[PDB]
């Protein structure tokens, strides 16, 4: 980078030279009137070229060479090493008139060269490299560069308290002191001041006590200069995730400022900039390895707890049991909590989004970052948020999968998840969200009709879809087989008086029509999923489901929805359906086993309803599985622009 | 695109088939219980494949082939031509039990195939092509595609009134009527409703009267279906330019909706989408061919008008003379008005931004689009907005040049152009704006210190920089030559009593110090310009300038700033400086001629100050030049992301 420094007519100029730049120097203006030629001398560590109308010739330290004074004849001044106390770095220009060979005047330039670099890990290996040429940009992809910041999700300090922030190092080299009238200042924009924070030890002689030097209300910080070869260590934190008005990119600047006079702004003679991108919140699909299983239920639902514990004992996962709270729904671990993660090259951890029904008054432990929402419909629940396995769709890869959100049709006037949450998910960009149609369901959650499972022993997966058509087919077969009187809800005492059998279901004409309609709703979703996930019919299994319609023409489960299941690799916790009993086995359980088991999936049916004696379409338990993050690094993705 | 359509157990299904899709059809659910196999028939224009667990075999119109009933054995149904009144398009499936070869039941599918495509000129040739496969995306560059919309800058209708909007055509083919329970609806999002408007003839039998069918408060419009091969013509307008919260992209959708029942939302069985990008506002640099020269001044400033007219008579440009108005500054044609343009593949025109001092109460004529701003400092003036010629900077090309905006230093607390205007310019993206430092000037306009000129007979250009050092050098030479008593401001009667000479200027110690400081300000700009425009010293010419400092330590012209000049190709209108007279010629005029003339630039000095009898640093005239747009199409640029 070329920088202008003029000799001053008659008077010596003193300047700081920053390594990585060079100077162009006008010698003509400082020339006395009537002067004709000029010569120059310079010190050992200053390189000087005379540049005549574009042609540059290197000049000796002490020559006698003379050049004609011209506005188009200038100097180029370069230094490759920082000054020390032993340095006298200078360039002296002598001027001559036409007559004599003795100088009639002289103009000098006294230089102090310093190295100044604001450094970050822009090559994303976890180590802060020296002056990465690309540190002022941020690019996506395997070949991409620029530094990554984590949001601080836990919320004078100590170095340990800052352990998980990003490092930024100001590296300098130079003599004992900056020349008079200079200072170094770290700063950020007003706009970025609510996106970041920066910590520094201001007075290291008195301890290491990190203080917050940049952030809300603090836009600049003067940093003390240390001579010799020195490094100042800063820790940097993101304050928020990308969102509707925020791309996720922030900038930090350091400038060498020159004091001009009182009341005059200081001049930024050198500025160095680093860019950070704040890491997005990422959701984990069912195909990722389970770590912990979280469940919530009432204390006395014993079968549920026993059966869930038994399932988990089949795996290497740990079980975490939570009960009900005053401010939360009965499903809250599923509906109010979503497990996701963030990752930076140096580190990462799990981050839970929390959206309490009644608001906060609780935690899954210290391992997790926690993010809590600052009217709402049931579509706002995280039961209405799913994420697919990695897919490729028409040649475009989605290595982190795609987020799925239930909605209504555009012209319907129906329910929709709040824009705030939709915009948040879209802004994360790496999961490229898709809206499905959940609004035909009373509760309105995508997890009521669909789920994903891995196919054991492969890298592949299946979409599982609720199907009313599959149920009616099955019930019609059993009836033809002479099982029409087979009763459902066996062992639920509060259903007994209804005496619901296969015959009674099949003869209900309005229920048939309602369920044909619900199948159309399911099929509309099937088509969007196949399109947006790149799936064919061989990727899909239908599980029997049945719904009753409410006054809004919306569906609620007739019997528990088996699609909403605990997926731990090969082992599946499946809600126990309480279907018609044939030869003393539930025909729904047997049908589902016949679909899944041949694929190597192991089915365990979990009874969450017996404790309540009946099923009205509501489930009083919830589960959520914490998973290992993707092996693919999010920063290696190349998302579409805008 | 694959779409799900199930046969209905026992009952015939009727469906609309949209060309460009195909159906997957479950035959298993409609099968009676206990049925074993199935066979099918179909009409001539329906293609049917039996797909067994992924293997597809095409089937004859009337065969006797039978297949085992299975959930994994389905049909794939395709049609390549739209139905007519002569069509009976159908597929019939017969079911058999184990015993006999006579069908025990049958399920049909009756189809009406229609073509539906919402078409735009996405290939950017000005003609609306049939169903461009890329019409749902918008990509930059020479190979890029997707349709372009112009903002309506002039603001029941007629086709002529819509002449300059973008065309969008809904093309359909099919029989006399849609089957019962279907309608076609054009729609946009609530968010886009203030970005666009769409016009349509609703009742063509009663005339061609275009009405506004989509836009503010109108999010959808039902369009009437016409049988046979038909086209509906829509005209589309943008309502606003890209800005801080708006990328410039909008979407328009058409859906075929199916009526389900009363109180049930209609089902979107087919949707087609087109994307538009609204064309950005683009500024014209001094190197583009002049068309018209606009000037403003007081009625009696005769020399100015005479000399400007004489200059323009040297060219093929036309002159437009405007006087002063109550609501505007004396420079308003320069300060309150900026000439720019917009372009779409079909058309383009000039578009003026207007920012009246006191607000609007005026027009350059009907050829122009007009855009007027909805506290402010002098940095908000368009005198503070410039644009460079096309440049390449470190390998990155800026084919439209880059916009330059004067500002203060980040930590200075100084003045800055309003964020609204800065955000607007940034959002246009194609001119990639750069902030300079103008705040050391009292008025604070970049046009006070810098300009661009083409180098005649080449594709190259020069940056012209005001230089105080150049002036002091020149004055010191003339003094040494014995011209120290040469007087400035000759012929300005109100300056005479000051008796300002070269000696008096050179002996003023504080003025010398002030101007050294201003030269530092100029040089700081020089360096930013060289960096951000990719310029070297051979691209720059310095013109002599001199300033006086005010109480804020800001500069105002001592003598008229010659850099702010009328550039018409080789011919330059240069403010007459009223410099010291040597041998009866202004030494400033002679110096500037000696710099410019050798390059083939022709200099004409224009006196805008004599009518006022003196110069206090303020100029009472303004000029602005309307230019031809760049030959390079903006949509061929590939801007950096974000
Ligand atoms: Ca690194
Ligand atoms: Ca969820
Ligand atoms: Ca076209
Ligand atoms: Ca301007």
């Amino acid at each position: 980078r070329e920088r202008t420094v003029r000799l001053q007519y008659g008077s010596r100029v003193e300047a700081v030279y920053v390594l990585g730049t060079y100077l162009w120097t006008d010698v003509y203006s400082a020339a006395p009137a009537g002067a004709q030629t000029f010569s120059l001398k310079h010190s050992e560590h200053v390189w000087v070229e005379v540049v005549r109308d574009g042609e540059a010739e290197e000049v000796a330290t002490n020559g006698k060479q003379r050049w004609l004074l011209s506005p188009s004849t200038t100097l180029r001044v370069t230094m490759s090493q920082a000054s020390t106390e032993a340095s006298s770095d200078k360039v002296t220009v002598n001027y001559y008139d036409e007559e004599g060979s003795i100088p009639i005047d002289q103009a000098g330039l006294f230089l102090t060269a310093i190295e100044i670099s604001l450094d970050v890990d822009a090559d994303r290996d976890g180590v802060v490299e020296k002056n990465n040429p690309k540190k002022a940009s941020w690019t996506w992809g395997p070949e991409g560069q620029g530094a990554i910041l984590l949001v601080n999700c836990d919320r004078v300090y100590s170095k340990e308290d800052l352990k998980d922030m990003s490092q930024m190092i100001l590296r300098t080299k130079g003599p004992d002191r900056l020349p008079a009238g200079y200072e170094i200042v770290l700063y950020i924009s007003m706009s970025d001041s609510d996106k970041v924070g920066v910590f520094y030890v201001e007075n290291p002689f008195f301890g290491q006590r990190y203080i917050h030097i940049l952030g809300r209300r603090k836009l600049y910080h003067v940093v003390k200069y240390t001579g010799g070869s020195a490094e100042l260590l800063f820790f940097v934190e993101g304050l928020c995730f990308p969102d509707e008005g925020f791309s996720g990119l922030v900038s930090i600047h350091v400038s060498l400022l020159e004091y001009m006079a009182q009341d005059i702004p200081l001049t930024p003679i050198f500025t160095d900039t680093v860019i950070f991108r704040i890491a997005p919140w990422i959701m984990t699909p069912n195909i990722l390895p389970p770590v912990s299983v979280f469940v919530c239920c009432m204390k006395d639902n014993y079968l549920f707890l026993k059966e869930v514990k038994n399932l988990v004992e089949k795996t290497n996962c740990e079980l975490k049991v939570c009960f009900q709270y005053l401010n939360r729904g009965d499903r809250w671990i599923q509906d109010e909590i979503e497990f996701g993660y963030i990752e930076a090259p140096h580190k990462g951890f799990p981050v839970v989004l929390d959206s309490p029904r009644d608001g906060n008054l609780e935690l899954l432990g210290p391992d997790f970052g926690y993010v809590t929402r600052e009217s709402v419909t049931s579509l706002d629940s995280f039961g209405n948020l799913e994420v697919s396995p990695p897919v490729t769709v028409n040649g475009k890869t989605y290595p982190l999968g795609r987020i799925l959100i239930g909605s209504s049709f555009p012209l319907s006037g129906g329910r929709r998840m709040t824009k705030v949450v939709r915009d948040f998910l879209k802004a994360q960009q790496v999961q490229a969200p898709v809206e499905l149609y959940s609004d035909w369901l009373t509760v309105g959650h995508v997890d009521e009709f669909m789920s994903f499972v891995p196919i054991p022993g492969t890298k592949k997966f299946l979409l599982l879809m609720a199907s009313t058509s599959a149920c009616y087919k099955l019930f019609r077969e059993k009836q033809k087989d002479g099982h029409g009187e087979a009763i459902m809800f066996k062992g639920l005492g509060g259903m007994s008086s209804k005496r619901i059998t296969i015959n009674k279901i099949l003869s209900n004409e309005s229920l048939v029509q309602e369920n044909l309609y619900f199948q159309r709703c399911l099929d509309w979703n099937r088509d969007i999923l196949k399109k947006e996930l790149g799936l064919t019919e061989q990727d899909i299994i239908d599980l029997p489901a049945l719904f009753k319609m409410d006054e809004d023409h919306r569906a609620r489960a007739f019997f528990p929805n088996m699609v909403n299941m605990i997926v731990l690799d090969k082992d599946l916790g499946i809600p126990k359906p309480f279907g018609p009993q044939v030869e003393e086995e539930c025909c729904l359980e047997m049908h589902v086993r016949g679909l899944l088991e041949p694929l190597g999936l192991e089915c365990t049916f979990i009874d969450d309803i017996s404790a309540y004696h009946k099923f009205l379409g509501e489930v009083h338990c919830g589960t959520n599985v914490r998973r290992k993050p993707f092996t693919f690094k999010w920063w290696h993705m190349v998302p579409s622009r805008r």
